């Protein structure tokens, strides 16, 4: 329904792509990640995420993150296929900030009831649907990416 | 408050945040060396002089200093201004400044429902207890993107 790809115009902090996908029962993806980092938020239904010999059964409110070099498989459930929203991002600041959160350890997490993460990801995907750089949507998306990385660090801090 | 930060970023950078209560009849007369410095007048009165114009500024006014400007700004004798300032730099910062009309005269008034005052005050508050181990660096960049967005929204080019 949405897969907006942006230019790699920034090297410190960059929004690479925003997407929304309703899974087809029993179908998904099996590949080595090429993109820098892609955070997925499960909005509905059920799917599986497999990485490094572990198989996670994910549901509404779960996050999984893809990082360059990871061999992953993620597949919608046969009975009740997931919908997910994703933010792909890159840059030297982005990668330093990712090292301040525990989520990059296992690459899976659950959003707490009062999490700020869902609203930010949904808002970035909404902006991306009618992206207009002449209306400074580029500034708004970078503001939201900084808010997202701040929220990940606040909710999933390193020891 | 006068917190100076490293020039650690080149696309978008918070250079400094400050708060100054002016001394009656005193101020500054110099060629600006910093990239860009937005000042917000929180109290009182002062004068800003640039390119042969003399502005009488008051609470709610903004003035912006840009590299190369020869400026004089002086607190009023009767009720000296307090001002808050955000110094910033970077290739993104300078592109975004070209999307606003405020860089034409370098003076403006914040309208009643403006988001600018709350952002500038919040950045100066964060800067007072700046702790990078608690990711205050990310928070200040988030607020700088919010500030430049607000300037474009409230002071658009025609
Ligand atoms: O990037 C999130 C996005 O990934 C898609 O999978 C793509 C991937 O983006 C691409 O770099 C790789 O070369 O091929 C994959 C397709 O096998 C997913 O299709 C999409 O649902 C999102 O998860
Ligand atoms: O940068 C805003 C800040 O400027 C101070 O003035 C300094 C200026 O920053 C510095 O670049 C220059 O070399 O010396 C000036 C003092 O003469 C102001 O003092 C301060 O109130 C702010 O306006």
């Amino acid at each position: 329904i949405l897969w907006k790809k942006y230019v790699k115009e920034n090297f410190e902090m960059n929004v690479d792509e925003c997407g929304i996908e309703q899974g087809i029962p029993g179908l998904g993806y099996n590949y080595e990640v090429l993109k820098n980092a892609v955070i997925h938020y499960v909005t509905k239904g059920y799917g599986t995420f497999k990485f490094n010999g572990k198989v996670y059964n994910l549901k509404q409110g779960d996050i999984f993150i893809l990082l360059k070099g990871m061999q992953v498989e993620y597949v919608a459930s046969i009975d009740d296929p997931w919908e997910y929203y994703w933010i792909g991002f890159s840059g030297s600041n982005a990668n330093e900030y990712l090292n301040r959160t525990s989520i990059t350890n296992s690459c899976v997490a659950n959003c707490e009831e009062n999490s700020k993460i869902p609203q930010i990801i949904l808002n970035m995907c909404e902006i991306s649907k009618t992206y207009n750089p002449s209306r400074s949507d580029d500034i708004l998306l970078l503001k939201e990416l900084y808010s997202l990385l701040y929220a990940l660090i606040e909710e999933f801090p390193k020891p």
